[PDB]
């Protein structure tokens, strides 16, 4: 029946009924299935394909859930779900109401940690190891960490604590030489005679061994697992193993775009997108500005920096999954007269809060942040919704914050930010925007925002994604004015004083948490101006958001067009119900 | 006239004057500097032992290189007193950390000789890489040298940095200042370990370990190392407190020693009962009847008041080094396993773990409790240490609760709740003291309920923790003015806030936090969504880093102290005696 072995496994107990010599076949069955799961659309094919054999060996040897198997990032864990009672739900992975794309504690007893951000497996594994010992229990603790994740400060510091404590712990290093856009770093410790790249951490080191030989992998685990103290099993795997398209092109196949398993041919997006626009703009800027230096923390592809990396190799830098290192390395360059631009997703910028505050903001350094995936990002769910931005940057003295309405306005903010003292942050969503001509570089007074639709009475203030919704909401409402509130640090105070002084009510809309964001900046402003209009604050509630499309999350959170219209109606505006 | 005992320093106004000395005279400068720092520090709360410890390499560094052209970077900066004495600031060591004076750590706008502004650890390597890359980009050849101590190296931000530094392969000298002390004894793996190179796996040259107090022999090395291609780790071994017998004998206390006389080594015993202690006492007592409690600290056992606890409960204490990120996510891991970990951390260093708190602890609403010391303005340490953002950045995290205990009984109350209810909880408290309290004090409180502390609607002041002291004083002989212990920032006391904003002429909020996105901001959001529009005055620390002064000073000029609230009260039309 194409999957004879898998058909009889509903969990790891069913798995432990197969002989070792049956496991390679199960291994093929699992690859078949993972390919079918993903041929759907945007999911993690290659990382999971590469990890099948180790996940099989682990679940064969250890008995979860008494034993705890911890996954770093969790994107490489599809076989794990398939072997733990979730085979049917893979159909809806990352879909609203379905299971999560990563391991989630809520979801299953077998999911040890809720992960999505990288490099948290080892600190968590240590936490469990310590808790175990205090309790007087004993049960295995295995962490699966990829070579890319090993690059993070968090992984590297953790080992050093792990080695000090010297507890019973299995750490499997899943080594691909691939991150997304292929690993960097004086390879973290692998890539070194041949002995122990970790000796200085006082951790036992085994391998490298062949990470696709499931039988050899069982044998090893069985012997490694009752050893005293911490161990690194270093396994070498091929990203996208068992699909020649994925194998040959490990970067595209990390997140393929709907394909036919039989051919290797995929649906090509010809979309534009903020990422590409930022791409074009910096690639163009650095052509005339020798001081511009782009740094990404492991996200060349995700941020539209491929052409940038090819057109200015001498002004590009990939610091690995090390956001802390991105930000303060930019801080260094800025101190030496450069104009560094840190390209970073909103959730990942969270990892560098202190680096922004202490290393950049104190001395008002010249670092421009271009922040991608700002607001809800959708399918990745709680771990990735870049929904805190406008709160946490806002609190930091001297850090400027703007939201471009479009590519032209992005460019302007970029030009400006690159051309004036201090840090500037510019946030934009996952989503598309229109291409503008080469050499489009408008001047804008930073902090000034613009009227877009006439109307006092009720005035909507929003920027970026929220501004679409605002402009859609007001389409046929003559009373209702809209303002492109495109700066959040500086608010446009002259404008807000004037609008808040002579309007019945105001609405603020933000693709950000409601708490301490744009809504709050306005309230604080109005309060210092001793002004008291009716204000309705729409954004994401103070609570995390499961995976869902950005459009439902917004619909349910009350910031999409229909919702703004409902709020407008509560306010007294005549809103049609429409044919 | 020249009646000094420091003939060499008397003639050195910067690195250019120092290179006039022969290399044989260096040991003599080495010793003048030593005496100079002991005299400077006998004042009070300064960084004696670390600075003495690094006297010899700082001398050798300025002798070999030449700032400003070459770039000498210092990690943390608490060890760089010699650097300040050798760079035209010898005379203002008298006022270091004082308002209006030079800063305790390296500071960029303070001297062209200060390559980075520092206060938080582990940031040196990464700025050094940045400077190196820019220099290279610009087509220049000046030296970049960083000084990092061994505790500092414990930090993920240095460890990752080495990883990127080894990858780029650029001219750079990194001196490892290894005295196997942090503030406490340094914590290990890497400390345990130290004809093989410990950094082999990161493509960085390794020289040493070498004697770090031989100034003669450190110049020799530097002269040969500094023109090599690629990055170099120079490993030196020093003695924290070198030069001062009793500092050597006890490098934990002499790290930041009280007023002392150099001749004996006798110091003023600071017999205050601080918050740190009130914490320590409370956790020690609590862990005794609760085996699920586990206290984690990121290198701050002594500062967080955990010395006794680490001795009484060795099996429920953990010191993860200068790595806040690990402190928090180790705690997540613990709580995931039915334990009840307590992360003891200064507000300012909690910033290093914002993402860990959010993603590793908040997403699954985990049983981690944060006792946050140094909440608010810490004073003399200035901008890099004032913990004035925490009410803002925690508030934004779904499910993270925040209390400010009026006092030590209330600390115990909050600690009791957090430890016996689900989800995360953060308790923040100042530098300073409260009255001791009897053993077994464990009040029951309802999390999120404020207490009224003074009668009178009309103007109501809302303050918690340290602001509360000011609020209460301000209000003294003013019968219209009521004070609420707003002992909870998240959640707020919804009902009592609606009651008070519904009835009072005006409200004042006060907070030892930035004014942006904090308690005030939270109050304003609540009133908004309750559709209540009273006059509110929001008092706090302005959206502006605060240079070194005394808390009293910073609070004076920010307008959160008593006379300042009294002024606000007059402005709202309260009758306030002149
Ligand atoms: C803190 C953080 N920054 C960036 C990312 C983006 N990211 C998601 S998966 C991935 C690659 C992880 O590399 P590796 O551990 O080698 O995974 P593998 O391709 O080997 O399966 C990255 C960089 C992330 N998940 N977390
Ligand atoms: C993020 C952070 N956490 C904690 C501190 C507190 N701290 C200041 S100095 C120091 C010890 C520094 O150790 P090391 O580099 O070995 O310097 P040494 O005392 O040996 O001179 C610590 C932990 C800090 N500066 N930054
Ligand atoms: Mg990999
Ligand atoms: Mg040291």
């Amino acid at each position: 029946s194409d999957t004879p072995l898998l058909d009889q496994i509903h969990g790891p107990k069913d798995l432990k009924r197969l002989s070792r010599e049956q496991l390679p076949a199960l291994t093929e069955e699992l690859r078949g299935e993972i390919v079918r799961v993903c041929s759907r659309g945007g999911l993690h094919l290659a990382s999971s394909l590469g990890a099948v054999d180790i996940i099989t060996a682990l679940h064969y040897v250890l008995d979860s859930p008494r034993d705890r198997i911890l996954f770093d990032v969790g994107h490489q864990a599809y076989a794990h779900k398939i072997l733990t009672g979730r085979r049917d739900q893979m159909a809806d992975i990352k879909k609203e109401g379905g299971i999560s794309g990563f391991t989630k504690v809520s979801e299953s007893e077998h999911d040890a940690i809720t992960v999505g951000h990288a490099s948290t497996s080892l600190t968590n594994a240590l936490g469990m190891a310590l808790a175990r010992d205090a309790q007087g229990k004993d049960f295995h603790v295995a962490a699966v960490i990829g070579d890319g994740s090993l690059t993070g400060g968090m992984a590297l510091a953790a080992l050093n604590t792990i080695g000090d404590m010297g507890r019973k712990m299995l750490i499997v290093l899943n080594d691909n030489e691939m991150s997304i856009s292929e690993n960097v770093g004086a390879m973290n410790k692998f890539m070194r005679a041949s002995v122990n790249p970790f000796a200085a951490m006082g951790v036992r080191y085994v391998g490298p061994v062949d990470g696709h030989n499931v039988q050899e992998l069982v044998w090893l685990l069985e012997r490694l697992v009752d050893l005293d103290g911490p161990t690194i099993l270093h396994i070498v795997t091929t990203k996208g193993k068992g699909l020649s398209y994925a194998e040959a092109d490990p970067i595209y196949w990390h997140g393929p775009a709907k394909f036919d398993p039989a051919t290797g041919e995929y649906v090509p997006s010809s979309a534009y997108s903020w990422s590409a626009a930022f791409g074009e703009a910096v690639t163009e800027w650095a052509k005339t500005d020798p001081r511009t230096f782009v740094v990404t923390p492991a996200m060349r592809e995700g941020s539209g920096l491929v052409e940038f990396s090819r057109v200015h190799p001498h002004r590009y830098l990939d610091v690995g999954i090390a956001e802390e290192v991105a930000v303060t390395t930019a801080a260094g360059m800025a101190l030496q007269g450069m104009r560094p631009v840190v390209a970073i997703y909103s959730t990942f910028l969270q990892r560098a809060y202190d680096q922004v505050l202490h290393d950049v903001a104190i001395e008002h350094l010249n670092v421009t942040f271009c922040i991608d995936r700002a607001g809800i990002v959708g399918a990745d769910g709680a771990t990735h919704n870049g929904v805190f931005d406008l709160s946490f940057l806002r609190s930091i003295p001297g850090v400027r914050i703007g939201l471009p309405k479009d590519a032209a306005e992005l460019r302007g903010m970029l030009k400006y930010a690159q051309t004036h003292d201090g840090p500037f942050a510019i946030r934009y969503p996952r989503g598309n925007t229109a291409q503008v001509p080469a050499g489009t570089w408008p001047d804008l007074k930073w902090g000034e925002w613009e009227r877009l639709k006439g109307g006092d009475d009720v005035v909507i203030l929003a920027g970026g994604k929220a501004l679409d919704y605002a402009l859609k909401a007001a389409e046929d409402l003559p009373g209702v004015g809209v303002v492109n509130a495109r700066f959040v640090k500086p608010l446009d105070e002259e404008m807000l004083r004037e609008v808040g002084g002579r309007a019945r009510a105001l609405i603020t809309v933000e693709d950000n948490t409601v708490v301490g964001g744009f809504g709050g900046a306005v309230l604080e402003a109005l309060n210092s101006m001793n002004l008291h209009p009716t204000v309705r604050v729409l954004g994401i509630p103070d609570e995390f958001q499961e995976h869902a499309t950005a459009e439902s999350v917004h619909a349910r959170a009350g910031i999409d067009a229909p919702a703004i219209r409902t709020v407008l109606a509560e306010l007294g505006v005549d809103v049609p119900i429409e044919v």
